[PDB]
């Protein structure tokens, strides 16, 4: 049907955090899971968990802490939330993405989507960084788009564009910038196609992806851009590639959450340094 | 616990009854107007106009370029009714509402349903103006539940596991490019497969070649629920797209697909449509 | 918040209700798919349970379908049986669909056959084919309709379960191997069964769809029961009787329709039940 929260309440949260900190973030982070040591480098950091936050969906996941931490990340005014809420918990795609427009209110003008993903591009290794130039959506096809319902003009317009939703400018800067990490591995780059889950994926299944043209798969992300999109928010996004996905019936691995973990904590302190150089790369406000 | 449809066989009648009951036309076909294609109802002759709001049992529409508004009357001598303002599931209706009209044509004694929209062109030889017959769907919504068939089955409309591999009926689409061919006409009518999506965000360029890569040559939000059931329920189906825009499909382009550029394009082709839906007329079966 | 409607004591209550009211404690689950009722046949001693005695039970009305559970004993081996499963179509939210299979993890049933009537994509496969299940597509799981949504049950399993390994490879080699035992002019086919919602069957732009994503059969039930299974720890086994060739090119006058797929069920009933004996001796025991 529609969305449960009111214009009025995504401004109240809004306000209330405005009166309860001082900073004001220009940039809003979603840590993914395993990534939430990503703020840990924030100066001057203040934390709300959810439960304080008026209209905040108020649940856990292990993995995920459940708190928004205002800093500043290599002296740029960031908000970060630790902990996203996902389809497969059992909420709504209005609650996944409130904190989105939440953000918008705020005065964030650029998201920076983050996730673990599964890798099905076959040259993509475990710890690569790669940044995401495009998505497949496949539960909005079926009818699962954070903005069905009635449309609500004072966030954007009734059918907004896609096709430019991953900032081009950022995504050239943070390749030419890459550089100056000093990594053996090369940046990569490609589609993120998003499943519901919370079972991962058959081996058929990872070959459908393979031929749709995806080179990531994860269960996030995307209805958080689609609504940063529909009102205005610059966009840049990435993947850690947490696992390779399996594609062939002789292995007797199998994906599961404890090596995504893992491959979060290994790969932490370089993406620490690399959503430090990205800061750098991201316009001012006006 | 179970996902049914609200409505009752005799909702289905009682709005048809009332609709039979506050008009003397008798119509044949019924016409579903897509996006900025509410002048199609212009030719209706001795037209006689029924908001939704007046009409028992209808959804009350929300969408600027769609009306809300019933139209009965001849178009090229050929008793008709025409929706100028279609439900989408974008909106909020369940699938049971968007298709709710369908079964109300069904019981108004209609035996064809003619569908339109305007659709983005996934087909690189197709350009803007392009009306493209529609000869089959892909149904991705349906794939996953969304079918406006799930719940219980009722028999007095339908069978429970309808086919749809004959749905766009063959005769009227072999009729409709032989007439064409006849003109004399530079530019062929187009045909090919509509994949209906979700929405109500367009797509992105990965997602755009997905699409073409599943054998889609046009792309829209709507059309295929209403084929359907009618379907289920024995009517004869012809649909139509007009290509309003081409779908982006590389990631140098600065261009964006947009709502007033759709309805532009509809305007635009407003000459041409009139031509194509007279031939069309002709090309449908009379009752028995 | 959209998650399961049963508690973990509602699973529970049922179980115990089922084991103080028979005396039978099966090993092996079989769900029966449409036209495959008649795989009840066999069984010995059998104890007949309608779904309206068992309570937190799924009620209602599909044609070729019984409702009804069935204990006995296949060729000496413990099974409980459903004649009659339950489709998304008819309206039923995942959680119902599955919710036997994890009363049958209650009773302490190991391993769950799963049967099914599927529609021929490979062209290859004739009317009449068995068609072993070496995995699946699902594809109302993409976008969100999977039976695990909401809370997990930490009783059941775990939070993201694996489904690589699904369809037990051991249980398929051996199925193979011993496929030289029936005596059958046809090959014990192998491949992908893909799920879709219907109840509407497909067009020929959706069956070449199946097909481009390599699915070999399609259907639309199985792969639920199948996720709830191995969520729980159950060894898994599947397979489909191709009922129907599914058209692929618009000069075909043909149109797929139940009472085709109700006739390829019961012309292959006795094959379907010569198999399945054949199936239970492949299976481990407990411990
Ligand atoms: N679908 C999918 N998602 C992921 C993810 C991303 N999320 C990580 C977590 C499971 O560990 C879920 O929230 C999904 C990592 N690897 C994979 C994979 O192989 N597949
Ligand atoms: N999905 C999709 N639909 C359309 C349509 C059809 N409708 C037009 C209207 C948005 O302008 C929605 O109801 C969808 C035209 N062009 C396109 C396109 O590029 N994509
Ligand atoms: N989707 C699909 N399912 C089936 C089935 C399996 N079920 C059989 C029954 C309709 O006859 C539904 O429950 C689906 C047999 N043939 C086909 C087919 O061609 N297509």
């Amino acid at each position: 049907m529609e969305n449960g929260y009111t214009y009025e309440d995504y401004k109240n949260t809004a306000e209330w955090l405005l009166s309860h900190t001082k900073h004001r973030p220009q940039v809003a982070i979603i840590c993914g899971s395993g990534l939430g040591g990503l703020t840990d480098k924030l100066t001057q950091a203040q934390i709300f968990d959810y439960s304080e936050i008026p209209n905040f969906p108020r649940s856990t996941v292990p993995g995920h802490a459940g708190r928004l931490v205002f800093g500043f990340l290599n002296g740029r005014a960031c908000v970060m939330m630790q902990g996203r809420f996902h389809m497969y918990e059992g909420y709504p795609l209005w609650k996944v993405t409130f904190p989105v427009r939440v953000f918008h209110l705020l005065g964030v003008d650029t998201l920076v989507v983050t996730n673990a993903a599964g890798g099905l591009n076959p040259k993509f290794e475990v710890g690569d960084i790669m940044l995401i130039r495009d998505h497949i959506n496949l539960p909005g096809f079926s009818g699962q788009n954070p903005l069905r319902g009635p449309n609500d003009e004072r966030f954007g317009d009734r059918y907004p564009a896609m096709s430019d939703a991953y900032d081009r400018t950022m995504r050239q800067r943070a390749l030419s910038t890459w550089k100056q990490m000093g990594e053996q591995r090369e940046l990569q780059e490609g589609t993120y196609v998003m499943v519901a889950g919370p079972s991962f994926e058959t081996v058929a299944e990872c070959r459908v992806l393979q031929k749709l043209g995806a080179d990531a798969v994860g269960m996030s992300t995307v209805p958080e851009v689609i609504v940063a999109r529909h009102c205005g928010l610059r966009v840049f996004g990435f993947s850690l590639i947490t696992n390779k996905v399996i594609m062939d019936y002789e292995s007797l691995e199998k994906a599961n959450h404890e090596e995504v973990l893992a491959a979060g904590k290994q790969a932490a302190q370089k993406l620490e340094q690399f959503v430090s150089i990205l800061m750098a790369s991201i316009p001012l406000p006006d």
